[PDB]
């Protein structure tokens, strides 16, 4: 439900994430987990990380942050017409990973915080609002696929 100008703002800021996907992805997952400890429980591979220092050293965390943001990028670039890219994620997250829609709100928050943390200058009021709308559209369409699959939206 974004305008074409709002999509341009989202994709222009996503360009900075593309110049360093893994670094951004690492930072998002650390922010998600240090802000919201219970989300870490969903990642069987990351239990043993007992500190932000262990999380920073974890090559599997960095790899997972990279995979996560590469996929999100794939969704953003389709500007709303992302059914095909969204379905497999909704499927895998609704079933196997057991991710609640609310946790999608926490990682949305971490993405914004990271963008703000790393690009204060480029991530102004307009870019922020546009990214918020893009992530809300993502969250909303994830929730609607979950309902369709028979899960709580
Ligand atoms: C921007 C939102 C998200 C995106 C783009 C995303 C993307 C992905 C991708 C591409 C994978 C690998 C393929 C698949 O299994 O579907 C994955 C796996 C996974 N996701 Fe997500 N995800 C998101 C949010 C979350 C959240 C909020 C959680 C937990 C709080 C989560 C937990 C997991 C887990 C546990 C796996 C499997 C990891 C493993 O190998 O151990 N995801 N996600």
């Amino acid at each position: 439900g974004l305008s074409d100008g709002e999509w341009q703002l989202v994709l222009n800021v996503w360009g900075k994430v593309e110049a360093d996907v893994a670094g951004h992805g690492q930072e998002v997952l650390i922010r998600l987990f240090k802000g919201h400890p219970e989300t870490l429980e969903k990642f069987d591979k990351f239990k043993h990380l007992k500190s932000e220092d262990e999380m920073k050293a974890s090559e599997d965390l960095k790899k997972h942050g990279n995979t996560n943001l590469t996929a999100l990028g794939g969704i953003l670039k389709k500007k709303g017409h992302h059914e095909a890219e969204l379905t497999p994620l909704a499927q895998s997250h609704a079933t196997k990973h057991k991710i609640p829609v609310k946790y999608l709100e926490f990682i949305s928050e971490a993405i914004i915080q990271v963008l703000q943390s790393k690009h204060p200058g480029d991530f102004g009021a307009d870019a922020q609002g546009a990214m918020s709308k893009a992530l809300e559209l993502f969250r909303n369409d994830m929730a609607a696929k979950y309902k369709e699959l028979g899960f709580q939206g």
